[PDB]
Order: C-alpha cells, then sequence, then structure tokens
C-alpha cells in the first residue's frame, strides 16, 4: 500500500556523471562508453547566447580546450563532434561503469528520473514528466546544464533528457541525448516562452485508477460518458484531449479494478466540476498527472 | 528554480542490497563490509528460540547472481546480523544514526534483493513513514547522504492497517510503539510537521511565490496555541533557531512566516497553491530547503 512519486535508482547513471570545462563554462557531461555527452552551449559565453553561430565557435576550438573530469580523474579529450545540440567529446577512456544503456526520445505525458548534478556531482534525484507544452517542471539552479532524464527498465538505463535551460516563467527545456530540443526550443537567450500548458488526462486516469487500487473510491460515480463529451468538457478545464490510444493503454488498469476507462472519465468529469471538498486522493488535494499508466501498474503492482 | 520532492542518489546504497530467504520467507538485506543487515522477521514469535534452531546454511543470501556464504549470525534487537564469508567491495563510508520525527530521509524501496525506486519521506510525529511499499519490500532502507557518508536511518519491517509503513533504525530499534508481530497495531493520531511547514513556505518565497506573506507578526506562545488546535506539532525555539538561516536569505522572520501560516490555517488557501500543491507540505525539513536551494552535491 501508498503512493508515492517514485524515481529510479540513480545509481547506473551516477557512475556517468562528469564535470565539462570549455573555458570559463563549467557544466555536467554523461560519460558512456569513450563519449562524453553534453549540452553544445558549453562553448559559449554569456555574450554568445544572444546569437551563436555553434558551427564558428566549435571550429576554433581543439580537444585540449575541454577539461573534462570524472571524480578526481581528469578525461583527456581525443576527438569532438557536434550532433544536433549536443557536445559529443570523445574521451581516452572508456567509463567502466557504463551501464547497459539505450538513447529514447520521449512523447509528452511520459516520465522519467532527473538526476540533478553540479559540477560532474549528483546532488538529487527526482520524478518528473515531459509537460504537454514540452517543458519538465524541474528543479534545476545554475551550473545543472547537462543533468539528464532516464527511466530504467530492467537492467537497461533509457536516456530521455538532458537539462539546457530555464524558461522566464521557471521551467524547463532540453533535448534528448541526439541533441534534439523538446518543443520549439532553442539554445539561445532568446525571447522564448513555453506554451499554455495543459493538463496530462491519461495520466490522471491512471492516478485516479492507483486510488482505487488502494482502496479510494469516493469520486467514483453511476454515470459513463462518450470519449468526445469528455473531451469537450476537458477542454474547458485545460486538459488534454484523450485520445483513443489513451483509451486503450488504460485497459489493464480498467479491467484490474472493474470501472471502465469512460465510467472513470465520467468521474474525472464530476471531480472537475465539484473539486474534492476537503477530501484528497493519494494523499494529494489536487489531480495528479504526472504518474502514467505505466507508473501506475509498476508501483501498485510490478 | 523549481521545488520537488528530492531524494539522495541511490548509488551508495544500490550497491549494499542483498536478498535474504530463510525457509519461504524473502526479503531485503543491507551487506555493509561481512554483516548483512536485515528485519528479524525472516526467520518466522519467540525470536531467541526461532533464531537457536537456524544454522548458517539456512540463510541463502544473494548479492546479484553470487550467493554469499553466511558463516555467524546474532540478534540485535529487532535487526538479524548475518556474517558472510565476503566483505562488500562496494561499501561505503557509513554510519548507522536514529532519526528524530519530522526528520527525512530517502527510501531505496527494494524487491528480491533489486532496488527498484527511491523517494523521499519524513520520519512523521506519530514515528510511522507514509511510504511506498508492496509485500517483498522488509528490508528496504531509509538514508541520508552526508558529503561522502551513507548515514542508515531505517530499515523497513511492516504495514499497519491503515497503509503506513513501521520500522526500526539499523540496531533493531522501532520506531514508534510497535512490534515485529502480527498482532493488533494501529498508528497514533498524526501531526503536522511545523518546522517543515515553515520551511516549505521559505522554498516557495525564494522561488518567487508571496501571496500568503502578510504585514503581521505573532508571538511563539499564541502560534503554538493555533497550532496545537489544528494538529500540527509545536513549534520549539529550537525549530526557529533552527529556521534562521532561512529568515535571512528572505527578509522573513521566523515569527513572521509564523502569521502567514496562521492566516493559511484559520483560512485556507483559497483555490490558490504553494510551490504547486493545495496542501500544507511537511515533508521538507530546513535543511532539505537549503540544500536544494543551494545545489549541494554528493
Ligand atoms: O546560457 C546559459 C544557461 C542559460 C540557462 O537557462 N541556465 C540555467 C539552466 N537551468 C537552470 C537554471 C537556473 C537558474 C539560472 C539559470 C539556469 C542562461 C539563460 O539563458 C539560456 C538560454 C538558452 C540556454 Cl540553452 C541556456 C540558458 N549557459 C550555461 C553555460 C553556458 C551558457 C552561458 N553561461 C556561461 C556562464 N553562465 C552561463
Ligand atoms: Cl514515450
Amino acid at each position: 500500500s501508498g503512493f508515492r512519486k517514485m524515481a529510479f535508482p540513480s545509481g547506473k547513471v551516477e557512475g556517468c556523471m562528469v564535470q565539462v570545462t570549455c573555458g570559463t563554462t563549467t557544466l555536467n557531461g554523461l560519460w558512456l562508453d569513450d563519449v562524453v555527452y553534453c549540452p553544445r552551449h558549453v562553448i559559449c559565453t554569456s555574450e554568445d547566447m544572444l546569437n551563436p553561430n555553434y558551427e564558428d565557435l566549435l571550429i576554433r576550438k581543439s580537444n585540449h580546450n575541454f577539461l573534462v573530469q570524472a571524480g578526481n580523474v581528469q578525461l583527456r579529450v581525443i576527438g569532438h563532434s557536434m550532433q544536433n545540440c549536443v557536445l559529443k567529446l570523445k574521451v581516452d577512456t572508456a567509463n567502466p561503469k557504463t551501464p547497459k544503456y539505450k538513447f529514447v526520445r520521449i512523447q509528452p505525458g511520459q516520465t522519467f528520473s532527473v538526476l540533478a548534478c553540479y559540477n560532474g556531482s549528483p546532488s538529487g534525484v527526482y520524478q518528473c514528466a515531459m509537460r504537454p507544452n514540452f517543458t519538465i517542471k524541474g528543479s534545476f539552479l545554475n551550473g545543472s546544464c547537462g543533468s539528464v532524464g532516464f527511466n530504467i527498465d530492467y537492467d537497461c538505463v533509457s536516456f530521455c533528457y538532458m537539462h539546457h535551460m530555464e524558461l522566464p516563467t521557471g521551467v524547463h527545456a532540453g533535448t534528448d541525448l541526439e541533441g534534439n530540443f523538446y518543443g520549439p526550443f532553442v539554445d539561445r537567450q532568446t525571447a522564448q516562452a513555453a506554451g499554455t500548458d495543459t493538463t496530462i488526462t491519461v495520466n490522471v486516469l491512471a492516478w485516479l485508477y492507483a486510488a482505487v487500487i488502494n482502496g479510494d473510491r469516493w469520486f467514483l460515480n453511476r454515470f459513463t460518458t462518450t470519449l468526445n463529451d469528455f473531451n469537450l468538457v476537458a477542454m474547458k478545464y485545460n486538459y488534454e484531449p484523450l485520445t483513443q490510444d489513451h483509451v486503450d493503454i488504460l485497459g489493464p488498469l480498467s479491467a484490474q479494478t472493474g470501472i471502465a476507462v469512460l465510467d472513470m472519465c465520467a468521474s474525472l468529469k464530476e471531480l472537475l466540476q465539484n473539486g474534492m471538498n476537503g477530501r484528497t486522493i493519494l494523499g494529494s488535494a489536487l489531480l495528479e498527472d504526472e504518474f502514467t499508466p505505466f507508473d501506475v501498474v509498476r508501483q501498485c503492482s510490478g
């Protein structure tokens, strides 16, 4: 019993965190095999950030300009290339602590763990989701750039995020491990704003199923809804449209609890209408949207 | 910017998790040097009588895909200490510490000696933890990392009928009035960790949330009279002193922040949130707020 926002054990990722320094800039890098991956803005100063020509800044750099540090050991950079917004620093030593890994690009609504690092040193781990507006509501201070987002499925670490910037609303933008940004974001200190955020509906439904599994049924009603009428109501509360894929993905949770997805949808409709009325659901006074159907099946069952 | 429930990096603890099996019972063990620590209920009650019937080879210990041979066994309160032939090479710098209610720690939840998740939680004033544990999680540990040293503070033993959890420090002493026995046990009436709510209000001010602030101040006694009415833990002078650095950083005196809390308790949030929450968060200590809003690394 119990429902917590649970991050994956960070151990496999901790053994990959290194410090990357180029001139005065110092951020984090991910050392996997003989390659260190880090945000390409490590080559930039604060001046360069307005309109940086990365190919032009990188062509002026040699291998020895990049000081890489794994613990108390300096790694020798033997090569460097750029893949989108990530810099790939070829080093002379392969990381002995390299785990089984994959680079995965996630879709909005997907959750992952973030190992927040400063100066190549892991300082904390937390769980978060890719918001529908392609930002993450993270906890990052200056020097956290290069901190990574990951999921561990079995023994394999699936890297899905590298931190690059904080938007003016305090939310964060980053890339996948191939340098492609999530969202219309760019690694430039230009006028960029996070789009209007929406609630991840499939996740709220999944979290309501977790509450039913944990014995909380106060929010259930005798009503059902059509997918279209639910989306008409959901859109008015800035909820993401629930698609037929979301309904299919919720199938196992619906079967386990005996509450049809559209029946749970009607509870959500009523919850949006009435609020909680001094009540909580899984110790929360707000509808939680940062637990996927897979997270619920993982934590409530296995 | 950003405020999340943040756990310590679990890596140093992951390298200590082993599987302990005695008969049909299977749970987790903490392998530190040549000893494996685990709940004494793995033998299951008269624990001296059940343990005297066990030999070393009855305890199957598994570190990954390697079986460890138990060469000895002793009991320290509610914890079983299984002496193994091999010292854990991944043993970190560590201490066994007993924590006080209100203090927080990270829990590395494990099943069959395999870490599956990490979360932050606080020792509730009623000595239970609002954790997330399924069957097979017994032996999962609570810890804080101070610089390079892992301070083990909790070993999970059981779940109470309200879904909350009970366990011991790493010396086998239970937190709270619990016993490792299938009997009528209930968690006492819980209270809100006041110093933690105040610390979390300071974190909201650091993150640019000032809607709840007012021009008012209060005396410690008047705040305690109000707090005791809402099942809040009494705020002591030590709490006031501990919140000093946050009071200096934000320019809001502790009794000034207490007046904000008093108004939130009597009036509510009014459709507003603080750090994305509609409830007053009490599972962040003043140190957690300082550590997260400074960037302390391990
Ligand atoms: O500019 C940036 C980083 C930046 C950014 O967002 N940083 C931060 C990240 N995470 C959390 C943060 C919390 C508090 C303050 C800053 C944070 C600044 C704002 O403008 C942008 C715009 C775009 C991008 Cl991709 C990056 C940034 N850096 C980081 C190194 C190199 C370079 C120039 N540089 C040098 C020395 N300090 C900064
Ligand atoms: Cl995905």
